[PDB]
Order: C-alpha cells, then structure tokens, then sequence
C-alpha cells in the first residue's frame, strides 16, 4: 500500500534537476574537497530551491583522470556531511593522514559525521591506459542548508562533497555531478 | 483507499489560480493560435509557478462571437500540445487545410502531437442571434515549460492553446481562460 | 478476453487517416451523390491503401448550409453502398422520388443495397439562422474497392457516399469528411 | 494467455529489417547528432515502411573508436526523441554544456523529451588499447514519421539518434545500426 | 424463447415497403384528414397486399410547414382509426371543435375509436424560422381493409390518417409517409 | 427447440416449385452466363412470387455435354450473385481470363460479390464417353428481385446463374434447373 | 480460445489473391519446373506483396493433359522448396532419374529440401479418354522471397513449383494456379 | 509413453533412402520375380547398409502397364520372403499354377513362407485405356541379408520381391521402387 | 522420464569426434568463409560418418588473432547454414556490406537462411595486447550433407562455417574446431 | 531472536577504530612479515585497548604495488596467527619455500597455526599498468595480546599479519590497514 503512496505523491511533486561540471583540475597530494550540492541556490528556477531543505531522489557522479609526465593514482571520495555548520570539510577530517593511501578518520566515522557513498581509485599509466573514468549513480537523502547563496556558509547537514587526493601534482582530473530532487 | 490519499495530499497543496482575458479580436480566415497557459510565469505569487512543471486540476474556457456586417461562423479549437519545443503551433499543424471546414491534420493526430479538448463552432446571424457564447469546464493534466517568462519559448509539453478560424474578417470574438493548478 | 485481443492487435496496426473537404457547392432539387471514401487510393502514404480493402475504425461527417436569396431546406443523406460494382449511385436508387421530402426507396432498402448512417435536414431562414451546421461521428466497417485510382470505377462494396437534395438551387452547402482506418 | 496472442499475431506479421553503416567520421568536441531510423523510407521493399508508423521489435547499435596522434575519449549517447517535429536534435538539447563530461539537460529530461537508451564512453590510448568497441542490443518501441523521404523533416516522435562527442578532433569513430520492425 | 420465434418467423416473411408523398397543400382552419395507408392496394407487387390484412412492423411520418404572408401555426395529428367502416374520418370526430387549439373529442376517445400516435404543432414565423419540420418513427399494428382499391371505401379498422389544421389559409405544408409491413 | 419452430412454421408455408429447361446450346470459348432464377415472375401461380423476395429451400442443377466433331471440355460454374443491381453478370467478372482453365476473379471473390456453389468440368471424347452428365442438389438462400418480369433488370441480390465455357464451339450442352422456395 | 484469435486477427487482414494461367505447353521427357508463386511481385495492388514475406492461407492447382498422335502419360509434381536461394529447381534435384517413372531424390527429401504437396499422373489414350484433368486445393504456409521482380532470383524459401514430365513430346498440357494469402 | 520413445529414438537415426527403377520389360505368361530390396548393398553411402540388417520404415511400389498389339492383363504381386536362404523365389512357389488367374500356393502360404503385401491386376485395352498405373505405399519391416553384394545370394529373410505375370508376351510393363529404412 | 531416454539411448551410441585446425591465415577486408564441418567424410573411422546425416552433440570453436605492423580488428562470425545446396556461402549473403562493421544481411536472416551462433570481435594493438584469443563451446544440431568427400559440393543443411573479416590485410589469425557427434 | 541480542548489545559497546599506514617499502624476494594489529596498545584512547583482548568486528586491507626498472610481481598474504606466543612469524612458517610461487606450509596449515584471509598477487608491467592496487574488507574475530606495548612480544593468538614477497628488490609497495573492534 505504501508503494501507491509513493506513486500518488511523487506524481504531484516536480523533480527538479541540477547539473554541475568541474573540469581541468590538477591532482593533489594534500587533497581538496569540492562542493557539489551547494550550487542549488534559492529561487523559482528549475535548478534552485525554496527554503533550505530539498530531498534528493537520486544523484550521479562522473570522474575522469588523465596521466601527465608520470604515472599517478587518482583517488575520489564521495561522502555526505551530516553535521555541517557552514564550512567546507577539510581533508584531515575525512582521512587519518593526508595521503592517498590513508584510511578514513576513526574519530569522525565513529560519530557518523561523514557517510561514505563511494570511494574510487584510478591508476593511470603512460605506457597503458593513460585515461580512466567511472560513473556512479546512487539514491539520495534529505539535504539541509544554512543559507541562500552558493558559498560555503550555505552548506548544512546532508551536504554533498567529493574528496580528491593523489600521488602527483601534474595530472589533470575532471568531474561532473547531477542531482534529481524534490522541493516541497 | 486511493481516494483518501487524494484528500490527504490535496488538502496540503495550494490550488493556485490563473485568470486570462482576451477580448476584441477579429475573426480570421487563415486562423490564429492563442497562448493561454503561458501567462503562468516564474515567481512566488498566486498566479505564478516555481520551476517548470505545474499540474492543472481543472481549467475553464469561455468564448463569445459577434456578427458584424455579414453573418459568419466562428470556430474555436481547444487543444493540448504534448510535444512543444518552444514554439506557438501553427494552424496547418492542427488542420489539413486553412479552412474553418477543415478536419484535423491526419499526420499530427496519428502521432498524438495534439490532444483535442473541445471544438466549438458558433454561427452568428444578423437576422437572428447576432451573439453566441459557450463555456467549457474540463479537468487538466501536467503542464511543462521550457523557460521562465511569458514568451513562446517558455512553452513546453502540455501547453494549452486555442485555435480560432472563421469565414469572415469583420466579426469580433472574445474569450477568457482560468486554470486551477498545484505547484509542488 | 476478446477486449485484450483488440488492444493487442490494434496497438500493432497503424491507424491511417484520410481528410476530405468539399466546399462551395450549390443546393440541388434533383440531388447529387458525392464520393467520400474514393479519395483513398493505392500507395504507401498515410492517406492511401495497399490492396483493395480497408477497415474504417471511425469516420466523421461535417455539413454546413447557407441561405441565399430565399429560405431553403438542405437535406443530407449519409449512407453506405454494400453492393457497388464500380458506379456512383444515383438519387432514384436512394429515394422513391427526386424530392427532398421523399422517403427511401422501398426496393433497394429491402435488399439492404444501401445502409443509412445518418439523415440530416437543415432549414436555413433569411430572417433567422441563415447558417446551420451539424457534425456526425460514427464507427465504420470494411470498405472494398474495385480499382486503384480515385475514379468511380474504383468504388466497391462498403463505399461511402453523401446525398444532398433541397428545395432551391441558389443556396450554398459545404462539407468535410475524415476517416480513421487500418490497412493490414 | 497474452503470450499466445503475441505468438499468434507476430507469426502473421513480417519482421522487416533495416541495416545502416556510418564509418570514417572524426571525433567532435562540440558534438554531432546522427540519424539512424530515418533511412526507413516509404515503399514496398523489405527495408521500407508503408505509412508513417512502424513498431521496432529490437534494434542494435555498434560503435568503434580509434586513437590518432593523441589519446582521446569517445562518448556515444543512444537516445530516443519522443517529441520530434521534423528536426535533427542539437547537442545542447541533450547536454547541459557542449562537453563530453557534461550531464544530460535537466529541462529536456524532466519533460521526457528524450529517452536515454545507452550512454557509452570509450577511452582509447596510444600506449594501450588504441581501438575499442562495444555492441548494444535493446528492444524497440513505436516510431512515427512526419514525411516520406530520408530527410530530417521526415523524423517524428520515437525517432532514433546517436550523439557523439569527445575531447579531440583527430580520432576516427565508426558505427553501424540495425533494426527489426513490423509495418502493419 | 419468444424472441427466437420472432427471429425465426420474421426471417421467412417479406417486409414489404410502401412510400407516400403529399406536398404542396395549403394550411386549413376547418382542417383536413389525409389517407396514408390506403395507397396499399391488392396485387403481387412489393407495395401491395394480398387479401385485406397487413401487419405494419413500423411506419414513419415526415411533415414540413412553411410560412407565407403571415406567421401561422401548423398542427398535425397522427392517429389510428380502429372502427373504420369505409369512410374517411371527419375533423369533428377527432376534435371537440374545428379549431387548432381544440382538444380531442371526449366521446370518441372514450370509446377508443381513434388512437393518437403523435400530435405535432409547428409555429413558423416570417421574422424567424419561416420553415419547420419534424420526423416521427413508431412501430405499427394490424391494418384491415374493406376493399381492394385506394378509395375511402377500402379503409378498415387500423387505418392510418393524418389531421392537419391551422390558424391560416395561406401557408403551405408538405408531408411524406413510409410503412414497413408483412403480408402473410 | 428451434427444430420444432421449423416444423411448425414450414408446415404452414407453401413450398412453391419452379422448373427450368435449357437444351440445345453450343459450347462457348468466351463463355456465357445463363439466368435460372429469373423465370420466377410476379403472380398468384405456383411457379411465381408475390413481392420481390423468396426463400429457396433447395434447388437442383442438371447438366449434360455432348462431343461433336472433336473432343472438348465443358465447364459449368454454378454461382450466386449477392450484389446484383439489374444486370446479367459477364464472364470476366467471374474469371480472371475468358478461358475454361481460368481461375475465379480475385477482385470479385475477395468482395464476396459471387458465391460459388459448384464448379463442374466434363471431358467428352469421341473415342470414349462422348456424353457425360452430372446432377447437383444443394440448399438455397434468400433471393431478391429488382423488378417483376423475367428480364435481366428484374435480377437482384441472391440471383442464380450458371456459367458455361469450353475449348470448342461445336459441342452441344443441355441443362435443367428446379427450385423449391417459400413466398411469404 | 485460439480459434477466436484466428477470427479476430484474420478479419482485420486482407486476403489478397493471385491468379496464374499456363496453357499450351508440350509434354516433356526430361521434364520442366514451372514457377507459380513468383508472379507475386512488390507493389500496392491486390495481386502483389509488400516486403519479401507472405502467408498463403490456401492455394489451388488445376492441370489438364491432352493426347496427340500417340497415347502418353502426364505426370505433375506439386512441391515446395524450403531452401531456395534464388534459382529455379532442376528436375534431377526432385527425381533420382529424369524419367516419369522415377522416384523422388533420396538425398534432397532426406534433407527436407522439397516438400511434396501432391503428385498426379494422368494417362490419356486416343482410343479412350483423350483428355483428363484434376483439381487440387490445399492450405498454404509462409513464402519468402529473395527479390522484388518476377525473375528466378526473386524466389526464396517456401517457393511454389510444379514439375511436369512424361513419356512423349507431342502431347499438350495446360494448368492454372490461384493463391489466397495475407501480406501484413 | 511409447510414442515418445519412437520420437526420441527416430530423431537420432538416419532414415536412409534407396531408389529403384525397372522400365521396358515385357509381359510374361510363365511369370518373373524381380528383386527390389537387393540393390541395398554394403557401404557408407546413403543408399547402402552396414552389416546385414535394415529396418524399412516404409516403402513404395509403382507399376505401369501398356497394351501392344492385343489387349492383355498385367498382374503384379508384391510379397515378402520371410524364409529366404540366398535364392530368388520362383513363380511356382508363389502360385499353384503358372497362370495369371492362379491362386496363391496353399503349401507355402500355410507355412507363411511368403507374406502378400498387395496384388494388383491391370487390364489394358487397345480400344480403351491402353495405359494403366497404380501406386502403393505401405510400412515396412526388418530385412535381413545373406551377403554383401547385389546378387541373389545376398537375399535373406524379409526380402522384397515383385511377381509379374500376364496373358500375353507383347505388352510392356514398367515399375519403380523406393524404400525408407534405418541402419543402426 | 524423457531424461532416462536420453541416458538409455546415448549410452548405446558412439560419440564420434572430429578435430580441425586452421592456422597461419591473414586478415581480410572483403572477408572469407571457412568450412569446418566438411572435414567429416564418409567412412568407418572415428572422424567420419556413414550416410549423409550426423547429429552434433556439441562443438567448440577457438580463434586467435595477432597484430602485425599496425593495430587491427579481427571479426569472427560462427554461423549455421540451414539451406545449403552444395556451395560455400559468400560474405555478402551474411553481411549487408563487405565491411567488418557491417550488420547481418536483412534478407537472409529474415528467411532464417543462416543461424548466428557467436560473433566475436578482437582488437589487437601493437602498444597493448598484441595477441587476443577466445574459446566458444555450444551444443549442436543435425547436420546434413549433399555428398561424400570434403569438397564444397558435399555441404548440406546444417553446415558449419566461420566468417573472418577485418580492417587490415597484414595480421595473422589462427583457429581450431572440434565437434562431438553421433552417427546412427 | 539472536539478531535482537546483537542489536541490543552492540548499541551499548563502543566500536573503536584503529588506522595503520605503511608506505614506501621495497619488494622482497625472501619476504617480510608486517605487524598490523600490534599498533593497538593499552590505554583509554579510541585507538587503544583495555586488557589484552579485543573483538574485531571488521577490518580492511589496502595494498598498492609500483614497478621500477623491471616488471615484477607483488604477492600479498593476509593471514591470522592463532598460536602466537610473542613473536613475529617468519616467512618459512607460512610458505614451503621462500619464493613468491611457493605454496602454503603443509605442516603449519594442517595444525591450523595460520588462517589465510586473502592472498593477492599483483603483476605490474613497465609497458602496461605500472601501478596496481586492491582493497579487501572482511569480518574479524577475537584478538589476544601477550603484552601492553607495540612490540612483537605483545602479539598473541588472533594476531594480524601481512606477508609480502616478490621476484624483484627494486619495486615499491604501499599498504594501509584499518580495524573496527569492541573492547569490553
Ligand atoms: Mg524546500
Ligand atoms: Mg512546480
Ligand atoms: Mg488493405
Ligand atoms: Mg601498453
Ligand atoms: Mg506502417
Ligand atoms: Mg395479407
Ligand atoms: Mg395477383
Ligand atoms: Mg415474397
Ligand atoms: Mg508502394
Ligand atoms: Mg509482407
Ligand atoms: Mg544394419
Ligand atoms: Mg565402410
Ligand atoms: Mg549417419
Ligand atoms: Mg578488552
């Protein structure tokens, strides 16, 4: 019976879509954290939200690494921040050490501060597959906001981030992100 | 049980209303296509939409023709464009020939490009009922948009149009349109 | 169960459509018989047939009379010829006498030579409703042909005709015809 | 019981087949959209249609990319246009931006203007697998047409297209397409 | 079971048809009674009877009045004489007074001398609908005869008549009558 | 139970009988069509009809060919015309070509214009059985007429004909026909 | 239930008919193979096909031999080629030796290359029945084609042929062939 | 259940075929016995056997007699020798006397030495049917051999023979024989 | 129960095996068709057949391509000819065009002339996996023959072939084939 | 019911986490054994234990090899020491010989001295994938200790080790280890 409720309710709720592209970035040893869900700002457009809450029905992540000069490994971490208070998470909050071989931070994952959605490691070789890509599609959850604009202060619980970290600074990595959500 | 769902859900969704008036237009031999649902633009007002989708619960069409100089026939076609891509439909896409006696286009109706809601023909005579009117009330369906403003490029699948065509160019026809819709 | 067969089969058969217009004709005392289904000719187009048989799912007739000079009556007979052998039926085969008040021919209707679909009589007055129209929509049956082109010799059993007869020779009557058929 | 209907009906309907080959084309940054189902024209031959509707039982897509000069990525999008009105779709209607990393257009996919059948990305490296191919076989649906010939104006709802877009202009990509359909 | 008897028996009995036309008659104040079923005479033709009895399966009456000079009312009475003895009924036997506003004769209708099938009153105005018509189709009953020819002496119980009476002597009224009967 | 109805009804209906003889006719290459049921004319005699309809309970055909000079083949076609309009059918309407080896006309038999009752081919040899005969007895159906006399214009749907065609013009063929029918 | 499917489907499919005549041919010792189903060519006519497949509902074969000079035997073989690749079968593929007394080829019938429908042998004597004929009516099966025209290259699996072989070269044999098929 | 065994086993066993022709032989008064099954010799070909046993699934006999000079009777006896020891049976072992009117030998048929499959007598007259033929198809049984080659010494139990005997020495008779057998 | 039949019967039937090797062949642009099942000839050896039929229980295909000079693609088509008449199939009968990217021939596959068992495409790169191989194991069906020796004329329905076609003429491809069959 | 116990108990027990990283080590021919679980020392911190027992709910192993100078194979053995007495296991206790191709020691695995969790072999080529990695996640068991500090003497039954051994001494391998355990 609950299935009928989903059909009945979701047929009356617009499934807004937001598209994000981030191409041309270099590989990092210390690492970087990239905002994906923050592009959803306040407004009456299809790629915007009313209020500070949106339910993401599903979202897609696409990454692609390229090897330059030397063979290198690209690591991508797709996680969810359930305790954000208006800040872009650092790398040391997600990993025990700032190394691509590092494991997740024991303190933060015990608290369930972050939820890992998918961790991807790409090895791109000059003498082999110099280019390597992967696509991930997963369901989403509720996403809160602490503001209106697309600045870090607008992030809230349920924020969406991607962590990139590797063994070289010369390779180039590209990514894209799309989300399907309801704003009611 | 599904009836309770409708009551439960529709009691929590605002039923926005949009009113449209179009009076003083002359009768046409070649014909004209008039936008009705495009007046719904983006915004936070009661006669506006958020996003690019709205479900029309019901809508009403009112037409009225007047005979001037000579007796003439007013034909009104109330149809739905389910394949709009940002254009106001022409008359030859709806009729085999640009004549008030013409039948619907076989190619487009086979594809279900247009859905006919109600076709009305009014005969107004100088020696008789010089004035003649009719009111139509029907349920609505989902209406998409390809933009934000009230220009033709904003029209999308589910658009609402009215086709007017007659045997004279001197008569005057007036119309009105109201829609009750939910924007969630 | 037979309902499912109709859905299963008709979803795989193209519903070809043919549109016919005939406007500007004068009213007749002796009467005239007009071909409607003969425009369907052999070919691979949407308004054509392969072979010499087509099943008409439904068809529509639209007529409109206008009074000129004097008040006059327009009579329209929409019948089906189930015994055609390559000829356009005459008026005396359909009516006992060549008069708009005449009844159907007793000899031919006993044989079921013709099947009456709808008989329409319009009275158009100069001091009243100078113009009068009517629309008829009915299901169709099998239609055979005795040729390929759009000449009278191509007509066969199941042909579609309209008989027009009135009390004056000055009035003008217009008509249109559309058919939805399967050619398999 | 409905299974028997499929066997009973499909044993009496010819399964026409159409073969298409497109080889020697260069990789594109802005992208290109290729017609596949338009080669089916009107006629009485096995690779032709009668009317403007055909049901595609199944269809197959074959692609193959080759790396020249530099390593490059080939992206292939196999989609269905359900709202075509006589035009070859552009790339910006299918992607948010004209980039191989771009996501699908939020506005058009919300409307269900296009249906994605299969998206394929091939990475061809000079130091590795310089050549890479893939074969896709899927069931088909109804395909309408707006004309008779093999020009873009003949395309209609259900049209079949392939989008090719990459990160270089020197690589060469080849493709083939076959469809099995019934024309009744 | 009795339904099968009707099908079994009526499939073996010829359904003879008789057509009658009476056009160009003037409106009457005192009134006139017109013979309709008397045209059925003795013979071996399709519009004739053997003996003096026929069962009328169904019969149709068509009337049409026209206004001349002044606006006038046409009254038509379609009745059945169940006690005829070889005479054409008068108007005073059917109406209390020889006036178009008169009610049926109390003495004769108490006896069931006449059976009223349909009473029609047409108001034709020079400034409005100068012409007005009506068609009636009803089942029939047994019809006896007192002779062989088409004279009044041949009428018997079950005879069919029409009474015409109005408020002017200048208008023209026309009529037609057809009957479907079995002669076994 | 329906069997009792047949006994009950047929015991009260006279079974009229009509006898026809046609002897001394020569064999034909182009062929000839002979009227058999037309001898039933209007009247009160036992071999006549009242009206224009008769139900033939059963009918019998007898043919006999004789060889003269050279051996020859006699072909006899006993068919029923269900779409007659007052004409004696030609040979080209029944056969694709005017040859004794010809097959039935594809166009007319698709329409069911003619119903084949029995086709008989007799080969008569001078050195063998110079004479050869055959008798056929079949049930009948309803037979309509378009007139009263025994001319071709009196033929109607359900008419009865025999087609004779052979490979020589010197042989002599004889025939007879009897029908048992009810005229009620 | 499957019977209803046949009625439901076959009532919507035209039963095209093709008529073939072949008269005046001499008897053969070595034998000859005659094309019967190849006359069905591509087109939109009633005696034509769309595509390269047709289902033959039923087909009829008529043969007739005549004795000239000396008494001779006519042998007729009506077979089906289920493995045709664009060639008219030879006589040695159907018979072990080129003799009218020969049996079927063991190699080809083991493979089921040919399917025998009916084998007819006629003995025509000058001192007896100089002429002898036979008619065969059988159901049909699917018939494929490898082309469009009526040449041998157009023949495919399911082709229809007749083999004629006898003990003399002076006799004359005639034949005809008709087929009832659906082209959907 | 045993039916399934036949299908299961016979689908895995080759059905070898052997064709035999014997034409141009004269009619005999004393009679002659002809070998039919002996042509099956040892080898790996389709018309050969491995070992000395074969099961004949079915076999066919075709005979044809011709009258020369005087009218004569051809008698054909198709029998089976179940006790053969390497000899071609004589005529006196099959008939009480060497006469075409003779009955079967009482001594040998009591022992079931021979099994009669079909006895055919043809009367061919110069003034009538000078030629007469007959075809017989029957199931077969096990056939043993006493050798390898096609000589009489190779015959064994189950051998197949035909006895020909008549009242004249001038007529010519022809025959053919085919067998379908399994060699496992 | 039918499973026991398979065990019971197959335990008494020898499972003959045939081994085929074909190494050192160059890649082809136009393509080549290779005989695999023809090596089975007549005889009493384990790799031979008696008669002209064998049931292949299972068969195995092994292919291996090598890149020389330039990177190239090897395409292998493993199909079954069900309508062979003593010929090695050409490439144009299996493919619409003589290109490695070509699709299967629509005309021949509609007829089911060929049955595709497995299509394999190998891409061999000089900078990567210069060598690439694949092994296929499938069940078999009945295989007929039209001769005795290992020439093309000996091929029959059920023949086994492999089609090789590529984009270069310098690469070398090798293959092997083994079949397990019963000859009873 | 036991499932509820797990939920009830594990919700009250802290799931301590320990993170270990070991990067920059060279490949070994003789091999090396690395301590992973010994980093868990006594204390009140989250990455420490109270007592000498901890239950590991789950643990993760990550390895990554890199090829330098020459292509080489990295072998990783992830095992459990269930009989430790305060010593780091040697390589000869785990393998029959100190070779990367060696099998496990028969004597020690019979005793179940070591339990193999996962054995991974990575082949890294200079002309191909110079870098190769793998991630393993498995449940854990009880882990005892014989001390307090992170020296080898502190190891006890249930210890966790990784064995690395390869065919070269120039390659570099990196690893990480994380464990989730309860200390109650
Ligand atoms: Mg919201
Ligand atoms: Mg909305
Ligand atoms: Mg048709
Ligand atoms: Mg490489
Ligand atoms: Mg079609
Ligand atoms: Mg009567
Ligand atoms: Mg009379
Ligand atoms: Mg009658
Ligand atoms: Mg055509
Ligand atoms: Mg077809
Ligand atoms: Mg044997
Ligand atoms: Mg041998
Ligand atoms: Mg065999
Ligand atoms: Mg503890």
């Amino acid at each position: 019976t609950m299935r009928a409720v989903k059909r009945m309710i979701n047929t009356h709720l617009e499934h807004k879509r937001f598209a994000l592209i981030n191409s041309g970035n270099t590989n990092a040893t210390a690492g970087t954290v990239q905002n994906l869900s923050n592009g959803i700002i306040q407004g009456d457009d299809i790629n915007q939200r009313s209020g500070d809450q949106v339910r993401i029905v599903s979202h897609k992540l696409h990454v692609r690494g390229t090897a330059i000069t030397v063979s290198q490994t690209f690591r991508f971490i797709w996680f969810r921040d359930n305790m954000n208070r208006g800040t872009t998470p650092t790398v040391l909050e997600v990993l025990n050490t700032a190394n691509f071989m590092s494991q997740y931070n024991p303190i933060t994952l015990q608290q369930k501060r972050f939820t890992i959605l998918k961790d991807v490691t790409l090895n791109c070789s000059l003498t082999g597959e110099s280019i390597k890509d992967r696509i991930i599609n997963l369901p989403g959850q509720l996403v809160n906001y602490n503001g209106a604009t697309a600045v870090a202060a607008s992030n809230g619980p349920g924020a969406i981030f991607m962590l990139q970290i590797g063994d070289s600074l010369v390779g180039l990595w590209d990514s894209s992100y799309e989300a399907v959500y309801t704003d009611a």
